[PDB]
């Protein structure tokens, strides 16, 4: 790891500190996390064969000293920092329409792989001067853990986990990333997060006020999940139109159907690429400062 100069601390989180860095053989611009098991370096190691132009490409692992060390694609933005630039004015709907079209395709590769991503949300979202996107980190929760509170003290998000997951569901499918880009899509729209828990009854509670408190007539075999408790208050739906409200209703029938409540009718990452929203999608340059 000392064939690379750091030249700037990027971030930290759940698994250790990222820097962006030099190969000093090659003058190649990385991005080096610093995080060993063996279970977690064979996964981690044919995460490598994974590529797709839509996810950050996993340059090489590097095993040294109990020291885990993995070099990715460098990309100059992430999603968070576009979305708190753009503000004032909202990301243009054809760009948010392309990002989502992109990240669709990344998630039907990887899921046709039966690679899951576990985690995403706006910070794992790397994006270019091109119009390009990509997913960073896919793979590493499964090779890894998820931990509660992040390396740093720093606590990872909830708000954008699946409720299958948040009542501990615990063999959760590819369903769980698609309806965690459907709450990132809606962010994007509206440049609000759709449900900002501060803890895991709160994220569930913020979905059962939106969505409606599930039950067995919108999700067979809920009530029988192990954190389902028949306590719970018993809230009403609310529409789409006042959820995500500039949205037309091509993007709405998307939206609902990314976050339906049982994962066996949410819509799977192929057949959201066929839908007729994407009908006029093209791909547009973001305004970027770098
Ligand atoms: N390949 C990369 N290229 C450029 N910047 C990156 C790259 N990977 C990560 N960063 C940025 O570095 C920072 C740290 O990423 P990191 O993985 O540690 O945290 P996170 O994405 O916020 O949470 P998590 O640990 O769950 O991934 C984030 O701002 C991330 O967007
Ligand atoms: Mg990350």
């Amino acid at each position: 790891m000392e064939n690379f100069q750091k030249v700037e601390k990027i971030g930290e989180g759940t698994y250790g500190v990222v820097y962006k860095a030099r190969n000093k053989l090659t003058g190649e611009v990385v991005a080096l996390k610093k995080i060993v098991p063996s279970t977690a370096i064979r996964e981690i190691s044919l995460l490598k064969e994974l590529n797709h132009p839509n996810i950050v490409k996993l340059l090489d692992v590097i095993h040294t000293e109990n020291k885990l060390y993995l070099v990715f694609e460098f990309l100059h933005q992430d999603l968070k920092k576009f979305m708190d630039a753009s503000a004032l004015t909202g990301i243009p709907l054809p760009l948010i329409k392309s990002y989502l079209f992109q990240l669709l395709q990344g998630l039907a590769f990887c899921h046709s792989h039966r690679v899951l991503h576990r985690d995403l949300k706006p910070q794992n979202l790397l994006i270019n001067t091109e119009g390009a996107i990509k997913l960073a980190d896919f793979g590493l929760a499964r090779a890894f853990g998820v931990p509660v509170r992040t390396y740093t003290h720093e606590v990872v998000t909830l708000w954008y986990r699946a409720p299958e997951i948040l009542l501990g569901c615990k063999y959760y499918s590819t369903a769980v990333d698609i309806w965690s880009l459907g709450c990132i899509f809606a962010e994007m729209v509206t440049r609000r997060a759709l449900f900002p828990g501060d803890s895991e009854i709160d994220q569930l509670f913020r979905i059962f006020r939106t969505l409606g408190t599930p039950d067995e007539v919108v999700w067979p075999g809920v009530t029988s999940m192990p954190d389902y408790k028949p306590s719970f208050p018993k809230w009403a739906r609310q529409d789409f139109s006042k959820v995500v409200p500039p949205l037309d209703e091509d993007g709405r029938s998307l939206l609902s159907q990314m976050l339906h409540y049982d994962p066996n009718k949410r819509i799977s990452a192929k057949a959201a690429l066929a839908h007729p929203f994407f009908q006029d999608v093209t791909k547009p340059v973001p305004h970027l400062r770098l």
